[PDB]
């Protein structure tokens, strides 16, 4: 006998298993375990995620129903999974919304001195460089303290409770509510501190305090703040990371944006597209009896959706493991899902990457791995998958 399936299948970010191919042919929606010891249908093929992302009645605000089968332990107040829909219904959405795209005057310019600055100071001390602890989380760091109008020296404390924050674990973890609670406590300080007028929270502060949102709740501005901060710093400093590892893999398509930078937003579709940075399979809850393919899901059963799955699915991205430049369909990607909960941060994340990607080739054109692959150390029971450290030279 063999136990059931058991997810996520590698913490490995730099390669997909094999395994994936051959379940997504043999069986696209499957049957495994979780770390929590749970049942879920694992769904891994293009057309069946796209199907599960679509249809509402797989609910992510039902994942965090007390009694149902977890993926991992909540490491936020369950009421705070329906985020968006929270946001929504206070109608602050547009708001939101507004304040994260990369459009606001000086914020490119800001990305652009941000990256320029970090890869000198690396430059200056000499190779080895940490790519990711040194390069792309500081400048995830410092492009969401811009974009929230917080202090940029209040950065690094906020990014450190993200380790645990963004923990995958089969149990509750008392470091994340200390430190959630810690951080709100910090962002209800910002909403009450005159000198933070710019950005996100600068724009909460005012409707705060407008008639039209007078009995939205305290507490739903604290939230906004903590969880855009820690969900686009880890999203946008972990894909990054992982990226710059596919492109240094590359060296002929590191040359050839190095050669026609015009071609770097194309080059960050594909990278988002081949990424493996999401550890586990996007969750969802049943609220009806549902077909999905060869199964009937039940009500009330966890369906995971494996974006690496729908992202390397040759039906849908022949030759899914290149990166081309050329593809007719390059946006079709679920690296930022699909449906009702599609990401908000989805052009200030390409923005990130590209930028960044941008900065590091023209000041590190020979940038190469300073280890063998096999040496990353690839973080594990995280909802990303990240290298620990990432040494380079050039
Ligand atoms: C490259 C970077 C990023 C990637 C790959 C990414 C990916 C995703 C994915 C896959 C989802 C859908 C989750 C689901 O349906 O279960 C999502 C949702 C979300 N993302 Fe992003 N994200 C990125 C950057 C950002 C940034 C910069 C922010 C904000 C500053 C952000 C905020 C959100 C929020 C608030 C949601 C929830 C939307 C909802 O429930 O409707 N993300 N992201
Ligand atoms: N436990 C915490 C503490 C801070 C957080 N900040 C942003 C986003 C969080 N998570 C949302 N889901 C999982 N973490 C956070 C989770
Ligand atoms: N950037 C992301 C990616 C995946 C998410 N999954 C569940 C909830 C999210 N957030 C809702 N508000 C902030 N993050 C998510 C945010």
């Amino acid at each position: 006998a063999t136990v059931l399936l058991e997810v996520p299948f590698s913490a490995r970010g730099d390669r997909i298993p094999d395994a994936v191919a051959e379940l997504r042919t043999r069986e696209p929606i499957r049957k495994v375990r979780t770390i929590t010891g749970a049942e879920a249908w694992l769904v891994s093929s293009y057309a069946l995620c796209t199907q599960v992302l679509e249809d509402r009645r797989f609910s992510m605000k039902e994942t965090a129903a007390a009694g149902a089968p977890r993926l991992n332990a909540l490491t936020v107040p369950p009421e705070v999974v329906n985020n968006m829909g929270n946001i929504a219904d206070a109608g602050l959405r547009k708001a939101v919304m507004k304040a994260i795209t990369p459009k606001a005057p000086g914020l490119e310019q800001f990305l652009r001195d941000t990256a320029n600055s970090l890869l000198d100071n690396l430059i200056t001390e000499g190779a080895p460089a940490d790519l990711r602890n040194d390069f792309a989380d500081p400048l995830a760091t410092a492009l969401h303290c811009k974009v929230l109008g917080i202090p940029q020296e209040d950065g690094p404390k906020l990014f450190r409770s993200l380790s645990i924050a963004f923990m995958s674990s089969a149990d509750p973890i008392p470091a994340a509510k200390i430190n959630w609670d810690r951080d709100i406590e910090y962002m209800a300080g910002i909403l009450e501190n005159p000198n933070i007028t710019t950005g996100l929270m600068g724009e909460l502060s005012r409707l705060r305090k407008d008639p039209a949102y007078s009995h939205v709740s305290d507490e739903l501005f604290a939230t906004i703040g903590v969880t855009f901060f820690g969900a686009g710093v880890i999203s946008t400093g972990s894909f990054l990371t992982t990226a710059l590892i596919s492109l240094i893999q590359r060296p002929q398509l590191r040359n050839l944006l190095h050669e026609k930078p015009e071609l770097i937003p194309a080059g960050v579709e594909e990278l988002l597209r081949i990424n493996l940075s999401f550890a586990d399979g996007l969750p969802r809850l049943a609220t009806a009896d549902i077909q999905v393919g060869d199964v009937l899901v039940r009500k009330g059963e966890l369906v995971l959706v494996l974006l690496e799955g729908a992202n390397f699915d040759p039906e849908h991205f022949p030759n899914p493991g290149s990166i081309e430049l050329d593809r007719p369909n390059p946006t079709s990607h679920l690296a930022f899902g699909r449906g009702q909960h599609f990401c908000p941060g989805s052009a200030l994340g390409r923005r990130h990457a590209q930028i960044g990607i941008e900065a590091l080739l023209k000041k590190m054109p020979g940038v190469d791995l300073a280890v063998p692959i096999d040496q990353l150390v690839w973080r594990t029971r995280f909802q990303r998958r990240i290298p620990e450290r990432l040494p380079v030279l050039w």
